[PDB]
């Protein structure tokens, strides 16, 4: 479990590491997923060694730039037709019409 | 060596990755430096197993 006072997963990623659990599966919000992604970064919990599976159906908005040459084998789950046009154009007019982010 | 006119040394360290170096002297200005090393971190190359 997280702990729930703050996204900070130091101690819990510090006893993975530890505990050299390389598959974890997680389930969290892409939010928080973000949070705890960015502080196994900077354990070095993001290599060729470590594999994921978030149970978040929003993986895809995750900024996986500075983790995309890291070597991760992360893995995920997308329920969004971002595939298909129709829903790709909703998609934009969706960014468009959001005025405020 | 980094590779002039520019600093992104991402080929060099995917090589390394490729190599299995896992020990390093780097040799830079301290800007250099903490580019190599902001790069180094984006491949994860940035571990314990790494000096
Ligand atoms: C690639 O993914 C496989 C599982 O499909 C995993 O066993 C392997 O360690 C991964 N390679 C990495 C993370 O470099």
């Amino acid at each position: 479990q997280l702990p729930a006072d703050t996204k900070d997963a130091k101690p819990l990623l510090k006893e993975m590491k530890r505990g050299k659990e390389f598959h974890v599966i997680f389930d969290c919000s892409h939010e928080m997923a973000a949070g705890i992604l960015k502080q196994a970064l900077a354990m070095g919990m993001m290599t060729e060694y470590y594999h994921y599976i978030f149970t978040t159906l929003d993986l895809f908005a995750l900024d996986v730039e500075p983790y995309r040459y890291s070597g991760v084998n992360m893995t995920g789950f997308r329920i969004l037709n971002t595939e298909n046009t129709q829903v790709s154009s909703i998609i934009e007019k969706w960014s468009m019409e959001r005025l405020q982010a």
